[PDB]
C-alpha cells in the first residue's frame, strides 16, 4: 500500500518515562562567525539502541527541571545522519542544531532551553532520547524515482539523511538512479550547511543530483528581491511544473512553517496558467504520497 519505505520501521522504541542514556561524541559549531546564529552538528553513541531509518526524529530531554520541579517537555530534532551513521557503523545518531535567543517581552535576552542545552553540549556528556518518530518524512520506495528536497535552515537534517544513503553508502538492496534535486534556504555564505558534502555528491553523481541554493542576504533576483528558495523556485517554474505532473516525483519540505506559504503563492500562479485549482492538486499530490511536509 505505501509508496515510502514503511515497512518495519520502529517507533517509540524509547518514550520519556523512559528515554535511551547515550553520550556525546563530536560537537562542532558548522557555521562562520560571520552568520545570523549558531548551527551545530552533533553526534551521541546509540550503541545500536535507537533502530531509527532516514526521515525520523528522535525526542531529546534536556537536563533540569520545569518551574514545577518536573523534567523538561522533548523536543523533537530530525536526525541529520543516514540510518548507518556519520561512521558507518549503524551505532551513532547526529543532530543539526540552531541556537535559539530570544529577547522577551521586558527585553531581556531569553535563551532556548534544549538548543542551548544541546549547543553547549562536550564530548562524553549524556544525553536523553527518545523515539524514534516519524513516517511522514521517510523516502519512497522506487529507486528512480525524482525527489524534490525543499528546505530552509536546519530543515536541511532529513535530507541531509536522505542523500548520505543515495550517494554515500552502499546498499545490497537500494541502488539510488533517479533524480534528486535539492533547494537550500540559508541568510549567509557562512551558512551554507554541509556544502562540502553537497558538492562531493555532486561530482560523484552528476546526472542524478541536481543542487540550488537560496543565499536570502546576499542574493537577489532581477527585481532586487531577497533570494527566498521559493524565489530560487521561480526560475525553474516550467521544469518544476512539469516534474509535478508525473507519478514519480516526490516532493518533500522541511523547515521554517513560514516557507509553506510562501512556495504555495508560487504554485498558486503556475498552475492557475494551466487551469488547474493548485488547491485541489496540492490535496490529490498529498494524497497519493507525493508532497510531504514537516515544517515548525
Ligand atoms: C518535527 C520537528 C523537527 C525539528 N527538527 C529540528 C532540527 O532538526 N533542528 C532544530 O534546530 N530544531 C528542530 N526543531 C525545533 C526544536 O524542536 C526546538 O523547538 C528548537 O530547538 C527550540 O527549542 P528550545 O527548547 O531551545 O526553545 P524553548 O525554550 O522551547 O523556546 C521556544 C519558545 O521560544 C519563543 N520564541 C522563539 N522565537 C521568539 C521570538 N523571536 N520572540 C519571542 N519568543 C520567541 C516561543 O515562545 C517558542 O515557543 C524541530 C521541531 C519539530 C517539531
Ligand atoms: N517565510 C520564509 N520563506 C522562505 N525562507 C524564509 C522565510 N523566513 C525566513 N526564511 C529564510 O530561511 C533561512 C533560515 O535559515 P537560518 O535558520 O540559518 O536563519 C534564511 O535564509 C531565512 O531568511 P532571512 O533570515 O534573511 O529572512
Amino acid at each position: 500500500h505505501s509508496k515510502k519505505m514503511e515497512e518495519g520501521i520502529t517507533v517509540n522504541k524509547f518514550k520519556p518515562k523512559t528515554p535511551y542514556v547515550g553520550r556525546c561524541l563530536l560537537n562542532t559549531k558548522i557555521t562562520g562567525d560571520d552568520a545570523p546564529g549558531e548551527t551545530w552538528h552533533m553526534v551521541f553513541s546509540h550503541e545500536g539502541e535507537i533502530p531509527y531509518r532516514e526521515g525520523q526524529s528522535v525526542g531529546v530531554i534536556p537536563d533540569g527541571e520545569d518551574k514545577n520541579g518536573k523534567p523538561h517537555k522533548l523536543r523533537l530534532y530530525s536526525i541529520a545522519s543516514s540510518a548507518l551513521g556519520d561512521f558507518g557503523d549503524a551505532k551513532s545518531v547526529s543532530l543539526c542544531v540552531k541556537r535559539l535567543i530570544y529577547t522577551n517581552d521586558a527585553g531581556e535576552t531569553i535563551k532556548g532551553v534544549c538548543s542551548n542545552f544541546l549547543c553547549d553540549l562536550k564530548p562524553g556528556a549524556e544525553v536523553k532520547l527518545t523515539g524514534p518518530v516519524g513516517k511522514e518524512m521517510l523516502m519512497p520506495k522506487d529507486p528512480n524515482a525524482t525527489i524534490i528536497m525543499l528546505g530552509t535552515g536546519t530543515g536541511i537534517a532529513p535530507f541531509r539523511s536522505f542523500l548520505w544513503k543515495m550517494f554515500f553508502e552502499k546498499h545490497d538492496d537500494y541502488k539510488f538512479n533517479g533524480l534528486a534535486w535539492l533547494f537550500l534556504g540559508v541568510p549567509t555564505s557562512s551558512s551554507l550547511l554541509y556544502k562540502e558534502e553537497f558538492e562531493k555528491m555532486k561530482e560523484k553523481a552528476p546526472d542524478n543530483f541536481r543542487l540550488d541554493f537560496a543565499v536570502s542576504r546576499e542574493q537577489t533576483n532581477e527585481k532586487g528581491e531577497k533570494m527566498y528558495i521559493q524565489t530560487r523556485m521561480a526560475q525553474y517554474a516550467v521544469e518544476l511544473w512539469e516534474m509535478l505532473k508525473k507519478d514519480n516525483t516526490y516532493v518533500y519540505m522541511c523547515g521554517l512553517k513560514g516557507m509553506e506559504k510562501g512556495i504555495d503563492d508560487i504554485m498558486v500562479s503556475l498552475a492557475a496558467a494551466e487551469g488547474i485549482d493548485w488547491i485541489e492538486y496540492k490535496r490529490q499530490l498529498k494524497k497519493a504520497e507525493q508532497w510531504n511536509v514537516e515544517v515548525y
